[PDB]
């Protein structure tokens, strides 16, 4: 048994709600939250932008320091960080970006990285500013992930959209 509410029942393992990540992970405090994160942890816009801005900007002085030691992630790649206010972690993955012309096939190497995590809250990844379709980011994360997957989508309409077209 696990605090989070309201989800709908995907898989054996995928659960999908709309909600504002923020605000969920500000109720929940998971263990885990996933960022929709880019190479240089640059936390601009999308779910990085706003999950960056309710730490107070906390994450992205975390992050400058991570990648003037380890310089950047892999697209496909990901890297464990604190979760500030939000979470205890937060799972910095790095899905394609279409609007940069990366491989949407490296979609599936980005959400293999939720199966490290036993439970996380999580966005589609390459959703959103990332350009990629959302059906078929979710059909991907059921397909890839086998650990506890909590996804909330911000967009009512685009929700139940997703929930309507599911197999
Ligand atoms: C149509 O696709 C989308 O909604 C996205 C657009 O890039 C992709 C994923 N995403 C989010 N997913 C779940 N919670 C979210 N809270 C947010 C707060 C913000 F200020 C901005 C984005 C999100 C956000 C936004």
């Amino acid at each position: 048994v696990n605090s989070f509410s309201g989800y709908l029942k995907l898989t054996d393992n995928v659960y999908i709600k709309n909600a504002d990540i923020v605000e969920e992970a500000k109720k929940v405090k998971p263990t885990v939250v996933v960022n929709a994160a880019n190479v240089y942890l640059k936390h601009g816009g999308g779910v990085a932008g706003a999950l960056n801005k309710a730490t107070n900007n906390a994450m992205q002085v975390e992050s400058d320091d991570y990648i003037a030691t380890n310089g950047p992630l892999k697209v496909g790649g990901s890297c464990v960080l604190s979760g500030h206010n939000l979470a205890k972690h937060c799972l910095h993955v790095v899905g394609p970006n279409v609007n940069k012309g990366e491989d949407i096939q490296l979609l599936k190497s980005a959400y293999e990285n939720f199966n490290q995590h036993e439970v996380l809250l999580a966005p589609l990844l390459s959703a959103g500013i990332f350009g990629a379709d959302p059906i078929h980011s979710l059909r991907v994360c059921v397909d890839t992930v086998r650990t506890n997957v909590y996804l909330a989508v911000f967009d009512k309409n685009l929700y139940d959209k997703l929930v309507s077209s599911f197999l």
